């Protein structure tokens, strides 16, 4: 739960997450046009179609997601957020 | 600056820092008690004094961050520093 | 649902905790130690044995603390949105 | 005494407090930091944020007078808990409930 082990797991789950990504173009498109409207309102629902429609898509990343996930319980200590400042 | 590249580089650099923190137990408890603690104005003292008496982790962490602060002056998009909380937040899933 | 809104409902309701504090000195002390403990480890735990031994002071909070749940509904930011700008606040400090 | 907890929500409510005036005299502040509340802490609120401090510096320079009775407080007694460490608790309680 130290932070090393923090760093380290958001580093294994950012790394496949991007893998992921870079071999599915179209969402890595629709992912990157999130990014660039800064996550405002129009890009949010275009990926949340995103996802009714490739199911597959999102269950893959959120498998790709669930160690962090698993953390932040095992440990349970702020936001699974800030804490990737880094 | 593809979300897969900005990922990536979330990931080596997450990566490489959390190797750092393992091999540098002094400062992996540091940042243990900054993290444990929501980055309150304790934790933060003592990482100060911390990065003071021992500057060369405190440039070794800089250089690792680096790609991360890096992709943002390339690419215009938040990832860095004050930007990346805001974006963690919203990246809320 | 103003900032200037959320700053005064949040104002008021921290002054009526605090109020409520100093005619509870145990549930006082028990706070206490948690800001000294900068609310880490088994600050979650210690609550808990508090609140187990006394349920009107859990009780009590929980309605004190009402006006802020409610604007959190009725407008947004499940509180991590308050957090997010401290955050901002502490790493600025940082 | 004064440095119990009782002490610092009192204090971290007059703070509130009289930061909510401040917003409310200065809308252009409120607008802002309203922004950020309503898209909830979007990167792009936090650039408004940002340069909304640097063309108004007494806005920033204000904000840290406004804040001053916490760091009073915090050296009185030194915990120098921040609103942050006060919403912390806020959330311990909550998970604890």
């Amino acid at each position: 739960c130290a932070a090393s082990e923090v760093a380290r797991t958001v580093g294994s789950v950012a790394k496949s997450m991007g893998d992921y990504l870079d071999s599915h173009p179209e969402t890595n498109q629709v992912m990157t046009a999130v990014l660039q409207q800064q996550v405002g309102p129009g890009s949010v629902a275009s990926l949340k179609a995103h996802f009714e429609a490739n199911p597959k898509v999102a269950s893959d990343l959120h498998a790709l997601s669930q160690p962090l996930t698993d953390l932040s319980t095992r440990c349970s200590l702020p936001i699974s957020g800030l804490q990737a400042i880094g």
